[PDB]
């Protein structure tokens, strides 16, 4: 409850400078890459084998995987740095703008911009532009450099709304049986983005394109931090508003979906994550 | 100092059933799964990225990981039952045999026998026999069945001798650089099996063949537990007769291959498991 996560348009010109120079001290001991290693893992983790469902992905623990995923990149920043936290992207307001790419997050200053198409999308601005952060691939191979699309595809051609967001706090139930890409009513395959898909989480993803677009990859553009620090937070939200509601499922959903079972890859329950004030952070607002 | 790891010829037939018991529960309960996974992880990490050494093998960290690997398997085991610890294959006696897959770690009440050439060497004998046990592809997709083809291969006919492995507790560091298959005068390096490979350890995974010869599925066999318990008492009778001899390299080795590095897919550091003994555990003998 003491270190404040803030919206990326509440940074100062210093807290965006310290935030991109610990990523990239990060990157360079090789811590960053066990972040990227840990949610492709999760990401090929079925619970249980054969189900569509994985660690991470398409089921219950979506939420709290992430939380704990974000903790410890939290803690690992702050290892550098102990007046860095983790800021989140509103995105829900940058589909206010005219051109959601000229929104300060896609600065030089610090995410950098959209993807160059006469390079094949390759990102060439910003501290994360290809020949100055090397990417690897699913295969877990150096790759050639971060790359990006902004609503290329038909499917996510734009970013979600405010309503959007409203419309799943709305929810009452955290998640239903079977707890998957199918479940009805839930908060957590709402958020996540399977209801009327993409949307939200999944809508976020395919909007920014490039390795944001696929599980595998993901993580290896530092945008997928500010991403789930914002869904983290609709979540935390969530858990306020419906104050009523605890986490589900508590029992007899699968090994690893369950309340008090860990989360592959760590021994980390949901439980263990449910309270983000213990957890040592609260967001600005 | 407690929990005793004995010789796989010296346990009752109690003691044998509760073992195989106990693994079929982890196994039920959906714990086994995170370590087949947890292994397959530490073997497409690389460190560093696009280099030949991964996390758990090639390199310095191959001893420390696996003897972390297998201390949690046998805390989970104990979680199960707690007169039960991780038993060793003794593999350097079994090679004395005029047909080593007679040994008695092969019986019907234990691990299994051999393949069946029939099935395509599918084992059908045994506690995790097809249709009793369940296995996962490289991809965590359900594969079938658990195979075997003792000594098939051209290049590993045979288990590694007691010659062997006496040879192989004489050499004087623990490792030396490039820290990779390439070593040489490497205790690790021997003892993994890339001096004239396939040696010792990576012998013996290829004598045993079917899952068991490939990185990504290996652990879907239970034997790969006792396989490894050899290889960690190896280690610690190697620790105690050079006694001044420490880890090795102590730092400006890849991340993840020093002394105080954390161990992908974990935090656990090689300083972490240097005394077997502070991790609660000691070999019979
Ligand atoms: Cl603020
Ligand atoms: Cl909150
Ligand atoms: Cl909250
Ligand atoms: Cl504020
Ligand atoms: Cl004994
Ligand atoms: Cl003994
Ligand atoms: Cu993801
Ligand atoms: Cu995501
Ligand atoms: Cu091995
Ligand atoms: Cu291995
Ligand atoms: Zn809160
Ligand atoms: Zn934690
Ligand atoms: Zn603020
Ligand atoms: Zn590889
Ligand atoms: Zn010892
Ligand atoms: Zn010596
Ligand atoms: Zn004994």
């Amino acid at each position: 409850k003491y270190r404040v996560r803030k919206n990326v348009l509440h940074l100062t010109d210093t807290e965006k400078r310290d935030f991109v120079r610990t990523v990239l001290i990060l990157k360079e001991k090789g811590i960053y890459d066990r972040y990227i290693a840990w949610h492709g893992a999760a990401g090929k983790f079925h619970t249980p084998p054969g189900s569509d469902r994985n660690a991470a992905h398409m089921s219950s623990a979506f939420l709290p995987w992430h939380r704990e995923y974000l903790l410890r990149f939290e803690r690992d920043l702050q290892s550098i740095n102990p007046e860095v936290t983790l800021p989140y992207w509103e995105w829900e307001t940058d589909a206010q703008m005219q051109d959601p790419s000229q929104s300060q997050i896609w600065s030089a200053d610090f995410m950098g911009g959209n993807g160059n198409p006469i390079k094949d999308f390759i990102v060439d601005t910003g501290p994360f532009a290809a020949g100055r952060w090397t990417t690897i691939d699913e295969q877990g191979n150096p790759s050639g450099g971060l790359k990006r699309n902004f609503g290329a595809t038909k499917e996510a051609p734009t970013l979600p709304t405010r309503d959007d967001v409203l419309n799943a706090l709305k929810i009452t139930q955290y998640d239903t049986p079977p707890w998957d890409m199918t479940s009805q009513n839930s908060f957590r395959n709402q958020l996540e983005g399977f209801i009327n898909g993409p949307q939200l989480h999944n809508r976020v993803h395919r909007w920014v394109g490039g390795q944001m677009g696929v599980v595998p990859t993901a993580p290896n553009d530092p945008v997928f931090f500010l991403h789930h620090a914002n869904v983290d937070r609709i979540w935390a939200v969530w858990q306020i508003i419906h104050r009523n509601q605890n986490y589900q499922p508590m029992k007899n959903g699968p090994f690893g979906q369950n309340f008090r079972d860990p989360m592959y890859p760590w021994n980390t329950t949901p439980e263990d994550v449910m309270n983000h004030r213990k957890l040592g952070y609260v967001y600005d607002i």
